[PDB]
């Protein structure tokens, strides 16, 4: 069970494959290239942070996930500057409308503490969320807003 919020549903989503990727299929075996698509596709297909298909980069750089519910996903690694085999995975996601962008403020809000938080042409890392934000840096309320662009970081 998780009820409470119709939105946290993304916030424990995202952090499922933080904690699924943490050692399920991120190249559990060690070859060339760094293969940030088939990682996710091997990941997802695992049916760790979702049992759907994937859409390998044709480019070979970012994942790209087919959200149906919500709208497009892409998964890029981010790894740079490690210690103790820390990993910055990086995973945009574009579909929360308004009333989410308070919902998930507010589940983003009891665990701030930043990492690579970059909102809608708003490339930041220190960007700082939370109810009372979203409640301001969303508008009061205009139906179906621009798309609320926001990119996920996980270190380690």
């Amino acid at each position: 069970m998780w009820g409470k919020k119709d939105a946290g549903t993304e916030l424990t989503n995202y952090q499922t494959l933080a904690t699924n990727t943490i050692g399920m299929m991120k190249g559990v075996d060690g070859y060339a290239f760094t293969s940030g698509a088939k990682m996710t596709d091997t990941l997802i297909q695992a049916g760790a942070a979702k049992g759907m298909t994937v859409s390998g980069d044709p480019a070979s750089g970012s994942a790209t996930l087919w959200n149906s519910w919500g709208g497009q996903i892409v998964v890029a690694p981010d790894t740079a500057g490690g210690t103790g085999f820390n990993n910055g995975f990086t995973i945009t996601t574009n579909k929360v409308p308004q009333s989410a962008c308070v919902s998930i403020s507010t589940g983003m809000s009891r665990s701030g503490g930043t990492s690579g938080i970059k909102i809608n042409g708003n490339n930041h890392t220190d960007a700082k969320v939370t109810a009372e934000i979203a409640s301001s840096e969303c508008t009061a309320d205009n139906g179906r807003t621009g798309t609320n662009t926001l990119v996920f970081n996980y270190n380690g």
